């Protein structure tokens, strides 16, 4: 069972996150982690805070801690994959993100991140496949059409690129009134 000290520290780190400042919160998340060792939740939370601070490399190594405790932690992989992609470590992000999508096969955003990771790794064809899936799962999103258009310009398929761009145009008009 969760100890009183741990409840207190959780309680405070929530005030600190919701009141803006995750540098303070981070100190209380570590206190919580100290009292409830082998609870993945405070570690997972530190990972989030570190990512928001911009300490991305440090965030990854904390998300690995939570993934050692809970190998299938679906959200820990999601966020790890997302920062790995921001750091431009594409090869490493691919297996992480591919696991996210095998757990949440209708998550358009997972597939979008996956597409960007493949594209970064110069696997254009695989990235199109993934970004296409994002577009099928959420056809009103401008961003996914936009990328899928550019991927197709590089593939020299200007017809389907133009389709996606003329769609980006359409969404922009109809998201005023
Ligand atoms: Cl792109």
């Amino acid at each position: 069972a969760m100890g009183d000290k741990a409840k207190l520290f959780r309680n405070i780190s929530q005030r600190c996150l919701r009141r803006g400042s995750p540098e303070e919160a981070l100190r209380f998340l570590k206190l919580w982690a100290r009292h409830e060792k082998n609870d993945p939740e405070p570690l997972y939370q530190m990972g989030i805070a570190l990512a928001n601070l911009g300490d991305y490399q440090r965030a990854v190594t904390v998300f690995d801690k939570v993934l050692k405790l809970r190998p299938n932690h679906f959200m820990a992989s999601y966020r790890k994959g997302a920062v790995l992609l921001k750091i431009k470590q594409y090869k490493l992000a691919l297996p992480v993100l591919e696991a996210v999508v095998a757990a949440a096969p209708a998550d358009a955003r997972a597939y979008y991140l996956l597409g960007l990771a493949y594209d970064g790794d110069e696997q254009l064809e695989k990235g199109i496949e993934a970004m296409q899936k994002a577009v099928d799962l959420d056809p009103e999103e401008i961003k996914y059409h936009q990328h899928l258009g550019f991927m197709n310009v590089r593939k020299d398929d200007h017809k389907t690129a133009a389709e996606h761009f003329t769609k980006v145009m359409e969404l922009e008009r109809s998201q005023d009134s």
